[PDB]
């Protein structure tokens, strides 16, 4: 047993290849072998969102604050709220972020395959970023 | 892409075989193959706690509300707070719960191994629940 | 500067005359004079709710967990979600609590008028609760 | 009567005269007369904090995420953690904000006295922010 106390895991920023706009990532856990699962709290500023991407064993999102958008490829752009729970299937191309006027914060949970829990792709355009 | 909207998953109660005291279990997500991760929000009334148990692939707690206790065997009873992230190793024997006078809620995340994500053991006695 | 610290204030049961069902009250603050504002976190088990009541200077609810219901007399029963802000106008007879199968938690903020912040009335019947 | 659903109030940025660093203000509520209370959710990025200021009827903080620092003048700087409640007296000169490397979110609740909730004084210097 070990405890990572509050404020002991520093906030980091979203790298510009992977996110449009201002995103802060607050690491929560990365579970050692034989566990595969990792999680972090991600906070998007108004207008911010991830580039298109996929997850090898999928990801679950648990919204914890604010109001944001999310779309799987060829689906519609959905609105998500605190308490909402999202599932993206393995390989499903998708994106998620804040709404244009409000921040959003979510817990993102995903299992790694190699040492690889995400595949990044093209950014989400302004044209694509609408509802 | 699937969304479980807030309020669409019924609250449930912890069965007396697995818990001392009153415990509410709010499921959040589970599975499906090939992914293995499951999660729930677990709320303990003051004085309530899990029985001793283990997890075949480990467990992460993210404390979301109140103030609880937790102890691995051989360890001291720790006090945990919101924003604390707690990890128990695969096979590690332990219990978690509320403190005597305050409720505690946490996000419990674990991976399943051939069907189960917990092995239940004896109750935590009143003498053991002391710190 | 006074800080209380999480875990430091003990939880309480909502008295039977003011609540139907199982309610937990986690006190937060009570400002001294000349300020008038008080706040508590209130947690309603499924199907639990306040009696009908009024607040002499209105009340603001900030839902923090779960899914609840609320109504003023002659109005529709509405769902309240985490992140929602609910305002009850001064003297308006109302009730608020859990949805019938999901718990919920809210921050209740109200100002006291002559050393009182609520007036308690009859319980909300099972019919009024649904209808 | 009224319910402001989550993503319906646009996030705002803290003005440069009142904050050091990047700060987001999410408005929550302002009670109309004869009530005097108002509330916002304020999110400080790592290193960001308010200027020195006072409140005419005092202020209540309820930390909701992350990890932050606070100091009334003549006092030590204190850590505040999620679920902590902080009280500042009317007229008490003080500041609050993020820790140097972790962001922080809190609920700020204060009452207005003839239409003002705060009086703004000088910025907090890098030297005062240490200790
Ligand atoms: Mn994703
Ligand atoms: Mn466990
Ligand atoms: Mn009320
Ligand atoms: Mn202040």
């Amino acid at each position: 047993m070990e405890i990572k106390r509050v404020g002991s895991q520093a906030s980091g920023k979203g790298p510009a290849d992977w996110f449009t706009g201002t995103v802060r990532i607050d690491p929560l856990f990365q579970a050692p072998d034989p566990a595969l699962v990792a999680g972090a709290s991600v906070t998007f500023e108004p207008g911010a969102r991830t580039a298109w991407h996929t997850h090898p064993l999928g990801q679950t999102l648990i919204v914890t604050a604010g109001c944001g958008w999310a779309q799987r490829e060829g689906g519609a752009v959905e609105e998500i709220h605190p308490g909402d729970v999202v599932w993206f299937s393995p390989g499903e191309k998708h994106w998620h972020g804040a709404a244009p006027t409000t921040a959003m914060t979510h817990l993102a949970i995903q299992e790694r395959l190699d040492g690889k829990a995400v595949d990044w792709m093209e950014h989400v355009t302004d044209e694509q970023y609408r509802r």
